[PDB]
């Protein structure tokens, strides 16, 4: 049908259309309408755009630390740059264009613009441009650009490679060397810190015959074509931009030249990309019946998750994906807790490879732990190629003094480690993949249990272990003790480790133990900690205290009342002396995050009482927060409140609602964790899907705004399809080697055999 | 035999004189030139001064928390206010007066002014005024004020009780009620928080036969005497100001009036004060030969220490004494570590009472530990009447933002508890007072050991205990782990508790264990801690790390270069994001403080390497710091370096060298810990005096600036006097005379069984 928001609509449920150009909203648009394929992201700019419009092509595995502090992915030369003059006048976007639309077609990752603007000579010029990053040939991004005049006119088209690109924390590439090949130009350059080679090759094909002249200068190269446009006769340019680095392959320039030489036409490459995207959507599409706005917003988020996910090499999903350099193209706990579940239940080999990325980087976690005085694996807060910590000590500034502030994201926020062990165990429960636990997952869980045993303190007069001096998911409170989320998660790891010691076969167990030198003394300490570690529990009013002493901080309800205490609008809110430090205002889900990860650990009334206590004290100043409260709301029958938090979460980028800057650091770009959680809110939230042992739970609720929804979930290799209407719930076991399962729908057991099982409200 | 600084001089080494009036120096001058007697402090203002000149009389045991945050002593109505007009023109000090001096006579606590100023009618008026707080009648402060003109003239003298007095954190008295008595006026008021009664009584005698009209307003009472002054004929006014509270007596108004009734003349009261002061100087005086500036600065310091010390009731010595309300008139670790030693060696009953004050307040320490989730005794950082914590959570503000900052003086600076255990053990070593350990000290040491055991964490993969998230004596670095000073002091306390459990007789030991419920399981934890607690040790270069990760912070030498980073000059330098937080610059001695308390803990080379490493990293922003470096330096025969820090320390108040405002909070007033430390630097630092049961040790060093020094000590009831010069040392025993006295002078034993021993002394500058 209709209207999403600003001036955005959908016509099909698969497309987002913006029909007014406004330069204020251009750029937010560069993120939202971007294209990509897990190897690169190419911002949704128009072919004339460069550094002033924040154009960028961000490429995986090109980390560089040129400014001496921020290691982030490189932005590379732009081989799609294309500039039009019409009788001398440059074509420049105006808000008064006779006609403007930009469209992102989510069914195939094709982004485009159609614009008509009358020029000073009277000619009305129409440009249609479309671009996509090939999911078939992941090193290539392709464009078709067509210009048409309604009136005979001369014009000039320049096209080439722009070296002078936007980069947030210093230019990452130096030493640019021009070269030519039969279909265009190329540039090879080297990164600043590691001196890796990056090559961009441009191919260019123009359908009109015209004298053409090349140019090469220190800021780019290219060629110019004078055109005689005839009334109503369009001229089409097709370009490919191909990128390889020495981290992808041995002699990248050679390789980029071969990929260029064998590239097929724009249309042939477009059809092959469409076939790959049909296959992606067959895994991940979730349908929503009779709410096309919600339907398209969900597809927008899943689309953004997919294009942020590297599948060509063992690499992290960035917390802003490849939409820009913010958050360093690197993995945070968002990767396992927010992004992995869609993959776990829809295409588990992708989840396995996420976890294998954490295995591959376990040495970085071992070195981090040792550097900080611990043992085991303390995973990096911000993980890039090797697993060494990329998060600086001074992430932010105190904007009131101009001084760096020391936030302990990188060394007190320890929950990253047991979050990884949790994800290992979840992946094992859902898939039944024993071999993963034998070869990789058991070693991971035990090194994480060893780390937690080395961080913990024992308090002999209280007879208990405690986790002191931490930062929990609510990052604004640092230096807290016995954060409830972290304590519980630590106990779930130790419990998983204890289970493996009792359950693995003796040969696998001996091998893992000898590999990581695990002693009987440590195993005894883990079992002592399982029996005596303090875990925050519900008080006489049902409330789980967020960390020790949180109840004595100042109650401010609702939490945004604290924003009245700001002196400058862009002050960091948290430690050491931000406005929230001695208040109960929290950045995001912390106790409520516990219930998302462990939905049946506490009973529905305890979860409700904690929801009703913490929601009004949460700022939701991380994109991670609204979806956690949506998922918990859906399952204590606060469905309409869940729906509202669903909308907050699915619309964060589309309708632009979160802070670009905080404490002097750029925080903006696409919110990849929120993209992942879109799927979770429907399937784990409204659907109530969770897996305990052999036990599959479903509890499907239905927002009043929808007439139904449907999703697939793969549990123990069985592909199930769950369809929810007003009246009923249908579960179909699709699949060749089909086995019996056993459900729990709204708390009743009902052994599934073979395609029947309809039940009601 | 004259210049100290500014326009400050001494004539005899017993007096300090300032011969220029500077209105900007009033806060400093009124502290330095004050009078007092341990019961009150009366700032050294002149008789016409009030709120604008920071006049104050600060009275012990009148704590009030009117503003809801700072509990501080009350400033009370001023019964010495005296204003002169000459032919209708008010007498106002001019910075260009014909003649001016103020004098503090340290021999007897008398502070005075003589001033001559020419008035508009041409008369030159001379005022001579002196005041003292009686050490004989501790509730009385007296004044004699004399005016004379070289020209016949009308004058008016208005004298009375000013109620409108300066108070730092809000007015503390309300309900002021005027009354009269045969020799003047009085006022009775009540404190805001606790509704305690305070009465001030004024007595007033004028030796001119002129008549008087009285006035009573809401801001004060008094009377005006219109005079006809005769050229060359002085007029004298004598007053007493008497103060009682209902924390001192049941009926303070009656007692103040009974005191008034039995007052003698100004001159008789002054003579009785003189006698008390002769007795005090006979215990505490330390003389220095041929350096009259160091001699007077030493007596000025000792004097301030004496008048800050309450001897009339069980009360703390305040960290700014009674010089003003700053630091809450309350005890800090300063009291045991800085002020106690002169008393310990010179008049040990006073040290015993300092420790009994800490025993009396053990319940406030136990409530503080419980409130913070610990057990045993976590003493208050700032202790007043009860021992409950007086230090606010929000001591300072971030002056860049105006917001409060949370510093953890009151809940992470845990060394206060083992500092008190240390002072209990030191007191016992010096005095052999077993009875104190039976009745009081073993209970204190065990509750402090129980607290430390409750604070520590055990690291099972490291196999050891550690003390995490503390703040050491260097207050600027908070949230540090294994501060060396703290970890060693904790192990000394557990060692002392362990020694008592293994040594005390079964009767005394059962009574204490039963009183505090000390369990065998607790004892086994202390003994496990003794065997397995991490204690920072010297590294391959001999240096003990101040806390974990200190060596990774930024080196700035000289440390003062760090103040170039300041954005406002009065910012707090420390936590959470002050300019020193991520640097090696330290507020005050911290590793070096450990060697002050434990001079043989490590060999001389190790102490020297740490001194050389840390002294250039020290800002000495705190007045506690230079004396610690002087003592450590003197103990390792770095005599001239010890003398450089001695000179810095003794002049801190006299030359106004330290900051008065920080982080938006007033921290000025007289620096009582530094005043107490003056005596230790000479006697324990240069003298090397220490006393361990029967053995008395001296290791007398002599700075090149002095030709000798002498001091007294009272060891197991024998009064010893020691005279050190470059070429010899004499020791006399001047008492009732029990022969058993054993002395070690450097390595050599003497039995002091005659009345005088004389030994030659060699130079002990280290080569
Ligand atoms: O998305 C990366 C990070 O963004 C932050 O603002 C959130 O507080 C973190 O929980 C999250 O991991
Ligand atoms: O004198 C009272 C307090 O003053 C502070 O400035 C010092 O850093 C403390 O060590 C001292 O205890
Ligand atoms: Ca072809
Ligand atoms: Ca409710």
């Amino acid at each position: 049908m209709h209207e999403i928001g600003e001036h955005l609509t959908t016509n099909t449920g698969w497309d987002i259309i913006k029909n007014r150009y406004e330069a204020a909203q251009a750029i937010t648009e560069g993120s939202n309408f971007m294209i990509g394929n897990g190897f690169m992201g190419y911002r949704g700019t128009f072919a004339e755009d460069g550094k002033d419009a924040y154009a960028a092509c961000i490429v995986t595995d090109t980390w560089d630390k040129a400014d001496g502090k921020w290691e982030e992915l490189s932005t590379v030369p732009n081989a799609l740059l294309t500039l039009l003059h019409v009788d001398g006048e440059p074509f420049i976007m105006s808000e008064e264009a006779a006609s403007f639309e930009r469209t992102l077609d989510l069914s195939q990752g094709v982004t485009s613009r159609k614009v008509s603007q009358r020029m000073k000579n009277g000619a009305t010029i129409t440009i249609h441009e479309e671009k996509f990053a090939s999911y078939r040939k992941k090193h290539a991004v392709l464009m078709k650009y067509t210009v048409e005049s309604d009136q005979d006119t001369d014009a000039v088209l320049d096209t080439g490679i722009d070296y002078d690109v936007w980069s947030i924390n210093g230019d990452h590439l130096q030493g640019h060397h021009y070269f030519s090949h039969p279909t265009g130009d190329g540039v090879t350059a080297k990164t600043v810190s590691y001196e890796d080679t990056v090559t961009v090759v441009e191919t260019c094909s123009l359908d009109a015959d015209a004298s053409e002249e090349d140019y090469q200068n220190p800021d780019g190269s290219g060629r110019t074509f004078p055109l005689s446009l005839e009334a109503g006769k369009p001229v089409t340019l097709e370009k490919a931009m191909i990128i390889y680095s020495s981290n992808d392959v041995d002699n990248p320039q050679d390789e980029a030249l071969l990929e260029a030489k064998h590239m097929q036409s724009y249309e042939e490459e477009k059809a092959a990309n469409r076939l790959e995207w049909d296959n992606l959507w067959s895994h991940y599409d979730v349908t929503i019946q009779n709410n096309i706005i919600d339907q398209v917003a969900l597809r927008f988020n899943i689309y953004h998750a997919i294009i942020a996910t590297p599948v060509h090499k063992s690499l992290p999903i960035g917390a802003r994906g490849l939409s820009c350099q913010a958050y360093q193209g690197a993995a945070f706990w968002d990767q396992e807790i927010y992004n992995m579940p869609m993959y776990l239940y829809s295409n588990p080999e992708i989840a396995r490879n996420i976890l294998k990325y954490r295995h591959r980087t376990l040495d970085g976690a071992r070195r981090k732990a040792k550097r900080l005085g611990y043992e085991g694996a303390y995973y990096a807060w911000i993980s890039g190629k090797t697993g060494d910590e990329l998060c600086p000590d001074f992430f932010f500034k105190d904007v009131l003094s101009g001084r760096d502030i020391r936030n302990h994201f990188n060394d007190w926020q320890i929950h990253i480690s047991p979050d990884i062990a949790y994800a290992v165990k979840k992946y094992h429960q859902v898939t039944g993949d024993d071999a993963f636990i034998r070869d990789y997952g058991a070693e991971m869980i035990f090194e994480i249990a060893r780390f937690l045993a080395s961080h913990a303190v024992y308090k002999p007069m209280r007879g208990r272990y405690e986790f002191m001096r931490v930062q929990g998911p609510d990052e604004y409170h640092e230096n807290v003790d016995n954060n409830a989320f972290t304590n519980h998660q630590a106990m779930f790891t130790l419990q998983a480790a204890d289970e493996l010691l009792q359950t693995l076969d003796e040969k696998t167990l001996s091998a893992v133990k000898e590999k990581i030198g695990l002693s009987d003394d440590e195993i005894s300490l883990w079992r002592d900690m399982l029996a005596n570690t303090y875990v925050p529990k519900p008080d006489k009013h049902g409330i789980i205290e967020q960390f020790d002493g949180y109840y004595d901080l100042e109650t401010i309800i609702p939490a945004k009342k604290v924003t009245e205490r700001l002196i400058k609008e862009d002050e960091y809110y948290g430690y050491p002396n931000g406005v929230t430090v001695r208040t109960q205002c929290i950045k995001q889900a912390d106790v409520i995050q516990l219930f998302v990860l462990h939905p049946h650990l506490y009973d529905r009334k305890t979860v409700e009482l904690n929801y009703e206590f913490y929601e009004p004290r949460t700022l939701h100043f991380s994109s991670l927060s609204p979806s956690s409260y949506a998922i918990v709301a859906a399952q204590i029958d606060k469905v309409e409140e869940a729906y509202r938090n669903f909308r907050k979460s699915v619309m964060i980028d589309l309708l632009n609602t979160n802070e670009a800057v905080s404490g002097g650091t750029f925080i903006g770009g696409i919110h990849t964790a929120a993209n992942g959680a879109s799927w979770q809110m429907v399937v784990n939230g409204f659907g109530g899907l969770s897996v305990h042992g052999d036990d599959i739970h479903l509890s499907p609720r239905l927002p009043d705004a929808w007439d139904g929804y449907t999703f697939k979930a793969i549990v123990k290799g069985q592909t199930l399809e769950v369809d929810v209407t007003k009246e009923q719930i249908t579960i179909t076991n699709k699949s060749e080697d089909r086995k019996p399962l056993t459900l729990h729908i709204f708390g009743e057991k009902s052994v599934l055999d073979s395609e029947r099982i309809t039940k009601s409200r």
